[PDB]
C-alpha cells in the first residue's frame, strides 16, 4: 500500500509511461502476495536497466522474478528469459506476465545447464551466487562471444574482481549514486581466445 508510494519517490530521476507503471503496480501486489527490502530489490533492478547492452537478456535463478521482471517493464525491447529450478517460481512468472501482458520475457523452469541456449545472450544476470567468480563459472555457457555478465554489489567488490578468472575480465564498473545507498554494477566478459 505504501510501498509503492515509496517506490514512486525513490524514481524521483527515472522516466516511467503510465502503462509501465501500471504493470510495476500490479507486480507488486501480486509479489507482496506471494511472500523494505521488497522496495529496495525493485529500485536496483530499475536503475541498472540502462546499462544492459543487447536486446536478449537472461535472469538465471530469478525467483519471483528479480531483477528479472522490473527489467523487462523498463526495457520493452529487449527480451528477457527469466531462468529457475523450481517449477513453483516460474508457475508464479507466467501469472505475471499473464496480469501485466507482459510480452518479452520467457518464464522457463531448468537449471543453468538443462537450459539450451542455444542462441548466446547477450547479457546475463543474476543475483543468486556468492561471489562475481561462482556467478561466472555457472553462468559461462551463455554470453555470446560478445555477451557480459552484470553484477550488482554494494561497495567496490575489490576482493571478488581480484578473485575472478584470468579468462573472464572487468569490462567496465558502473558506479551508482542514487538513493546507505552505494551501488557498483560489475560487467564482465570472457577473455577472448
Amino acid at each position: 500500500m505504501l510501498n509503492k508510494l515509496s517506490l514512486l519517490l525513490k524514481d524521483a530521476g527515472i522516466s516511467l509511461t503510465d502503462h509501465q507503471k501500471n504493470q510495476l503496480i500490479a507486480y507488486v501486489n501480486m509479489l507482496h502476495k506471494w511472500n523494505e527490502m521488497l522496495v529496495r530489490h525493485i529500485l536496483d533492478s530499475i536503475v541498472v536497466a540502462p546499462y544492459l547492452q543487447g536486446e536478449r537478456f537472461i535472469d538465471v535463478g530469478t525467483g519471483p522474478g528479480l531483477p528479472g521482471i522490473p527489467l523487462s517493464i523498463v526495457r520493452p525491447e529487449a527480451h528477457f528469459t527469466l531462468l529457475d529450478s523450481l517449477g513453483k517460481r516460474v508457475r508464479f512468472l507466467r501469472q505475471v506476465q499473464h496480469e501485466l501482458k507482459l510480452e518479452n520475457i520467457e518464464p522457463v523452469q531448468s537449471r543453468v545447464e538443462e537450459f539450451p541456449s542455444e542462441p548466446p545472450f547477450d547479457g546475463v544476470i543474476s543475483r543468486a551466487f556468492a561471489s562475481l567468480n561462482d556467478m561466472v563459472s555457472w553462468c559461462h555457457h551463455l554470453p555470446g562471444e560478445q555477451g557480459r555478465f552484470y553484477a550488482l554489489k554494494g561497495q567496490m567488490p575489490e576482493d571478488e574482481i581480484a578473485l575472478l578468472p584470468e579468462e573472464y575480465q572487468v569490462e567496465s564498473v558502473v558506479k551508482l549514486q542514487v538513493p546507505d545507498g552505494e551501488r557498483h554494477l560489475v560487467v564482465i566478459k570472457a577473455n577472448k581466445i
